[PDB]
């Protein structure tokens, strides 16, 4: 149970103003590779 902590962690991890779309964030893993 806890206070939804396990979720709060993954939240601050991806707390980038929430998601917006997949075509965009996805194309980022193309020109921004390694």
């Amino acid at each position: 149970m806890s206070w939804a902590l396990e979720m709060a962690d993954t939240f601050l991890d991806n707390m980038r103003v929430g998601p917006r779309t997949y075509a965009d964030v996805r194309d980022e893993i193309n020109k921004r590779g390694r």
